[PDB]
């Protein structure tokens, strides 16, 4: 049997919403790419074409040909009384040409004249009414069971949408399966990324998606009652009994401290998981991280290469009639900064194919969709250095080199109709370019959410979290280990390293006279809060650090030590926590807060700024 | 009369990359190349075919002809009701005119209007399936039974599949009978080359193909039972006892030193063999070779022309309406220093068609798919610069000319028809790159160089100062390794390993000045807890991760990025394959590259994953794993360097 999910895969290379893509006698192309999962299968496949033509162009000479996989597995003329009005195309296509990854072309020929045809006119065009798409059928199947391919059943590198693998605990978790738990998270999130994280936490249940199940040999779930006690930590992948489809990442431990050596096994040791039943017995680390080391983040320890921020070799080099843009992506920590204005040479040495004559071709360079500089191309490879001022600070910024050639040798002579096949440039970037982020100062207010809500810049100094202590509460419910857990993955991802030496505890109590930075997730604040109570939560507590549900994210510095800053995370209902998780999880609200405190409403998010700002670092 | 063998081979096996080929009115070309093996005949060879013309094109003009060599004119004409439809058809194939290099090449002409058309048009064209192949079955035939034709009995170069021909043992093989074995494997490697070498090995039993027998006059196969004591090594080829059509190779000799002479003669004195029971009687080398000089890495003494790095008579010229890209294959060591240098300078002489105006057209040079350089076919030895940057070990220079040709369509009143004319280009065989003004010094901790070309163990082409440890009395398994292992280094190269040294024993590497090679089991010198991140006794088998994973780091090492930082011991029930490139702690100036595994299904993948190139070439860094799930690699433990400067 097994589920069956449907998918409504538009056009990758679609205009924006307002605008529509047209195909042209110059850029026909419809590319849409997809993946697979290595667990779904594609059963059934159509494909949709709500597409109008030109009036002028000839109806046999001028057909559609779609490309699933360079096989062209239809083509669609038109006629001529389906040349005007719109026309809706279905046509089937046979899953046994899909491979792991898919890239669907529409090619567009055109032809309106036989004595003489002009290319790049503006008679022929052929506009999709975006409602044009692939309809897929995504079917799952069972896997052969093997922890060799880790952790593909639960978070394979190929999906697009936030992952949902619950993390199900028997009940009333204590110190050591906390800690366990928030070491997996952080795992799960710093190898997913910018997919988007979620754990949601159950109670001695079993949910329906592939889960992780958590154990000690004492105060264990139901379904877990037939694996009998094992001294060493196991780790196994059981099948749900009610249906085998999915799996259950079983974790066994003889006592709290073999979960979590279970647990930093599976961060460290995952590259040796083999066949089922494995059991880790010795991990330990050597040496410690150092401070702003994360692997994502880029190093300012040496200058970068622009080699290391590719993902892949293709990357830098693009081959067409028209050459696409190239945008490398880079984040970085959020310390550099401004008022001083030094400098970031981003040096540039480029080549590329020479245009025959001087026709004023151009190559931009552009920050987000941001137009900085334009150069010309003309002669011998390109040397460019340049300052690019107006950083993000935090967030992935892509510099965008794109080169636009405008075509040489439209026509060359009128009186005859000269037909030739244009010739394609290709465009490189030199792997030898060089960016300095060597040399700069950390020194930024600490007291703001911004670098925080971007990156986790409070928490995240530390890839590791070795000076970043967890405070929750006496017995956490479901919505305060589903909030911590969330918000661990949220670290995790905003860095590039596993919190493998996170330390949590269970009370406030053992708090006094450690410098590390302080997380209250537990949240509970006191019934005072109000539109017009703003200040007194932040009393509140301060008091209690000393020692429509609003969902505080409340940051002050630490009163022990003065170097490290308290982002604590309050609220008391459930529907508040599921608002904070959702803030948490949604980016795009959780860019736009700024301030002190950061309150969500049920509709509103209210950044006040409130207390004094201090700074951090020396020089 | 024979097992005759049905071979289904479809058009992506053998076509081009993209596999489904579109012929079009500039490329009405596009051809499906196989091979025989000359111990074969060619039967029925039937041919499908599944097309889908355009719905423009006329339909009793428009045609596909099939050429066999010239020969079998197999027209197709387009049918009225298939105009744009997908269709099979069903082409029969005469194996007259099959011969042993046959090319199927598929010609389709179509015409779109009748009064006048338009040459290069994108409105007629005619794709192929991918799913749409010959179907020929072969037949074998009974050899004369001559080692003057050797080897192609067992082995024939006009193939194009991996060979796999098992050498069949007595049981309880010596270092002797060993290294002869790994010589002959060697030899057998080095002369197939990229086609894939695997050698089964079986112990006493009888294979069902052409195989190779071992003997030493005392350990018998028990299939040779009964044959007149021989008194010198003699290489008799015989055919199997319970099939008269497949042929074997009986080495035998009296002690292990006569079967590794009988070895070397058919390593080297192999032109001269004549009928069958070649007795060699010996064979003495005169001069030794000296380093980095293999037949098939590239001369470092002198500048090296295009002439030796040719591989194929007709591959520096092209010809057509659209010429194909000339693509010449260099393969260079590893241990030379490139970074330094700004690029290494090359001197090109290409010949080509001047066109009839300055239409712009552009020779460009790529590097890995990297474009390099372009040049206008307008501007009338040449000088061009590389940078030595991506230059690893299996690299290759593409020469593409992209040509724009003016077609002169006419006025608006006249439709002027012309004949397509086609233009020749030739790079030149004059052409020579510089290779000499290098050093040998190499960041070498890891062990990408040995699954590319075996540098720390290929440095002498004849393995003189390599010495490979094995177990005591090896298995099926261990032995298949071996053979497979020294195969592929031998494969690499272009000369076998001649003076290859087996061990048995961990007590003589102590005080030997040469490279060390773990296949079985590591000896209790060696696993002394550093500069080694993973170990398998059958259980816990423990790997360190260096501090970072970085995609595609720089050629120059990192102190910050391989250092260990944890050491996560696992132990399980399942299988896997553990290749460790260290340093050698007897004359730290040597690596040792021990691949070990735990179970017969680990020994199976890791003969599966040294077999094949594919899933070899994906392997770098200093630890590699290989489990179900592929093979993962991690650069972890210290640094050293090799060589001089």
């Amino acid at each position: 049997n097994g589920p069956s999910r449907d998918v409504k895969l538009t056009f990758a290379q679609i205009a924006p919403p307002p605008g529509s893509m047209v195909l042209r006698g110059i850029n026909p192309n419809g590319s849409i790419e997809f993946g697979m999962r290595s667990d779904e299968v594609v059963t059934k496949a159509m494909l949709n074409l709500e597409y109008t033509p030109s009036p002028s162009l000839l109806p046999v000479q001028s057909q559609l040909k779609v490309y699933l996989n360079d096989e062209l597995m239809g083509v669609l003329p038109v006629t001529k009384e389906q040349l005007g009005k719109k026309t809706l195309a279905q046509m089937p296509i046979n899953p046994l040409f899909i491979s792991d990854f898919n890239r669907v072309r529409l090619e567009f020929v055109g032809h309106y004249q036989d004595v003489c045809e002009k290319p790049a006119s503006t008679t022929l065009w052929l506009d999709v009414g975006r409602s044009s798409g692939l309809d897929l059928t995504y079917q799952t199947l069972n896997v052969k069971n093997d922890l060799s391919h880790f952790p593909v059943p639960f978070f394979d590198p190929s999906d697009n949408r936030t992952n949902t693998l619950p993390m199900v605990f028997a009940g009333a978790p204590d110190v050591g399966l906390q800690q366990a738990s928030a070491i997996v998270a952080s795992w799960f999130g710093s190898r997913s990324g910018w997919r988007g994280q979620n754990f949601p936490v159950l109670y001695n249940q079993l949910p329906d998606r592939n889960a992780i199940v958590f154990a000690t040999n004492d105060k264990r779930p139901d379904f877990l009652r037939d694996h009998p006690a094992v001294k060493a930590p196991v780790i196994e992948m059981i099948n749900h009994p009610q249906n085998p489809y999915v799996k259950l990442l079983v974790v066994f431990g003889r006592d709290d401290k073999d979960l979590l050596q279970a647990a930093k096994g599976i961060a460290q040791g995952n590259i040796l998981f083999r066949g089922e039943s494995v059991v880790v017995n010795e991990v330990k680390p050597l040496l410690p991280r150092k401070p702003y080391d994360a692997p994502n983040w880029v190093r300012t320890d040496r200058p970068v290469t622009f080699g290391e921020l590719k993902t892949y070799e293709e990357q830098l080099q693009s081959s067409g009639l028209e050459p696409a843009a190239i945008n490398v992506s880079l984040n970085l920590p959020p310390d550099l900064y401004l008022m001083r204005s030094t400098g970031i040479d981003m040096d540039i040495n480029y080549r590329y194919t020479m245009p025959p004559v001087k026709d004023s071709s151009r190559m931009d360079i552009s920050l987000n969709n941001q137009f900085l500089q334009s150069f010309n191309l003309s002669s011998l490879d390109g040397k460019t250095d340049v300052s690019i001022p107006a950083l993000k600070l935090g967030a992935t910024n892509q510099l965008r080199f794109d080169f636009e050639y405008m075509n040489p040798m439209p026509g060359g002579s009128v009186d005859n109709c000269i037909t030739f096949q244009p010739v394609q440039n290709h465009v490189v970037i030199g792997d030898d370019s060089t960016i300095d982020f060597s040399k700069y100062y950390h020194f930024i207010p600490m007291p703001d959410l911004r670098a925080f809500a971007n990156a986790g810049f409070p928490f995240s100094r530390m890839a590791d979290l070795s000076q970043t202590i967890t405070v929750m509460p006496k017995a956490p419910n479901e919505a305060q280990m589903e909030t911590l857990l969330n918000t661990v993955g949220f670290i995790g991802a905003q860095t590039g390293f596993p919190a493998i030496n996170l330390t949590v505890t269970d009370d406030g109590s053992t708090i006094q006279g450690k410098d590390a930075d302080i997380m209250i997730i537990g949240g509970i604040p006191d019934k005072l809060k109000d539109d017009k109570q703003i200040d007194l939560l932040v009393q509140a507590t301060e008091s209690w650090v000393k020692t429509g549900a609003m969902a505080a994210v409340i940051g002050f510095q630490s009163p022990y030590n003065d170097q490290r800053s308290v982002i604590a995370l309050l609220a008391d209902s459930p529907r508040g926590y599921e608002m904070l998780n959702d803030a948490v999880n949604d980016s795009g609200k959780r860019a736009t807060m700024f301030g002190s405190v950061a309150v969500i409403r049920e509709s509103g998010i209210n950044s006040l700024r409130v207390g004094d700002v201090y700074y951090v670092g020396h020089l």
